[PDB]
Formats: structure tokens, sequence, C-alpha cells
């Protein structure tokens, strides 16, 4: 048996967040907005 | 064509950044440790 938990930290939630990869190019800045975009969807699923 | 620049900002760097695709699986915590790696990445070649 396994569940979906994070390989960096061992946290597990329902509503859990992916590794990047790269869809399009975005400065310190930009990637920080994602993070804040990424962390807001653990928050709560738009 | 064009120069590489955060579509999010505006701003541009040597080493920029990327966006999310999904490559594995991490909690709130371990998504921001990948922001820590990530803004890393762009401070560390400047």
């Amino acid at each position: 048996m396994n569940c979906m938990t994070c390989q960096v930290t061992g946290e597990v939630s329902d509503d859990n967040l992916k590794l990047a990869g790269g869809k399009l190019v975005l400065s310190k800045e930009g990637a920080e907005q994602i993070i804040s975009e990424i962390q807001n969807q653990l928050q709560n699923l738009k």
C-alpha cells in the first residue's frame, strides 16, 4: 500500500502539490507568485 | 524571436525560472521548499 506524501518534508494532504517542469518563463518574483498560487491551491482548490 | 522575461511580473534574468509541470508530490511546505531551490538557482548565477 502507498499514499501521496511530500518527498521533501513527509507531509500528506488531500489537495497535494506537485513539482515543477516548465510551461512558461518567470523571474524570482514570478516564481514566488506561482508558489502563492500553489500554496493557495493546497489551502483551498480553485 | 523574443527575449525570455516573466509573463507574471515582466522581470528578466540570466538564469530565469520556469512554471509548474507535476513531476513528484509535495505538500504546502515541500512546494515552498521548491521555491527556496528555484529562487536559489536564479540567485546563484548573477
